[PDB]
């Protein structure tokens, strides 16, 4: 039949979709009239056409559809088993539902997806873009008394080995409900050691903040400012310069930021 109808046909025998060459080819037509009559059937929606870089995948959007659906299904029991964890690892989603397909449309999908709003891509974890924590009562209060914990100290954080040992908690579990609450935006990583609880860390830039509105402010000024001991406060100097809250000037620091 008409071309049209050819490459439509072409397209239906293959259930994982193929790339712009290889559907050029098996309709005899020029690669230029190929994307022609793959982007006008994409506006008309009975193919979806990835793009691959500068190359195309087409795919049936019944096809497309049923790929969405993998995703959920898989997030939606990752998000429910762990709570904590921000999402699937990209590499795993890719494999276990996604192993037929190429890595570079995966890739694309997971772009497609991600632009719609469907998807919150972050590191290398895929999430539902609107996943929401669903915690047990017990996960609620631990989550609670960490955040407590961490309130009370102020500018004086326990730190992780502390923690773990109060609470009796292994550091893999440890980590997973303090990363929680650092992209909850309860707390902030100063260092692998030390966490503040965010409100805490907010008082301490306005302690500098006083401290620096008279001059620079060595280690040992900041040190009686926050009547907390170097071993807590030089990490959060170096936070601070790396936020560039605080600025190093010599061999004392300014405030330059608000
Ligand atoms: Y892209
Ligand atoms: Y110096």
């Amino acid at each position: 039949g008409s071309p049209e109808k050819i490459l439509a046909q072409i397209i239906q025998e293959h259930r994982e979709g193929l790339d712009w060459q290889e559907a050029a080819t098996r309709a005899s037509l020029s690669l230029e009239e190929t994307r022609k009559l793959l982007q006008s059937m994409a506006a008309a929606g009975q193919v979806t056409l990835l793009r691959v870089e500068n190359d195309l995948y087409a795919i049936s959007t019944e096809r497309y559809q049923a790929w969405w659906q993998a995703v959920t299904r898989a997030l939606e029991e990752f998000h429910s088993r762990y709570p904590l964890r921000p999402g699937l690892a990209r590499e795993e989603l890719r494999s276990r539902y996604f192993s037929r397909l190429p890595a570079r449309v995966y890739q694309a999908l997971l772009e497609e997806w991600s632009r719609e709003g469907r998807l919150q891509l972050a590191a290398n974890t895929v999430a539902l873009a609107g996943f929401t924590p669903s915690f047990s009562e017990t996960q609620k209060k631990l989550l609670k008394d960490l955040e407590d914990k961490y309130r009370v100290s102020r500018w004086q954080p326990p730190s992780f080995k502390e923690v773990a040992g109060s609470f009796n908690l292994d550091p893999s579990e440890l980590e997973e409900l303090l990363h929680y609450l650092v992209r909850e935006g309860v707390l902030v990583k100063i260092n692998d050691e030390f966490y503040w609880h965010r409100q805490a860390l907010g008082e301490a830039r306005e302690v500098i903040k006083n401290l620096a509105s008279t001059g620079p402010f060595g280690l040992a000024e900041a040190r009686d400012a926050l009547g907390s001991s170097r071993k807590y406060v030089l990490p959060l100097l170096e936070y601070l310069d790396q936020v560039k809250f605080t600025r190093r000037v010599g061999d004392k620091r300014v405030v330059v930021g608000n």
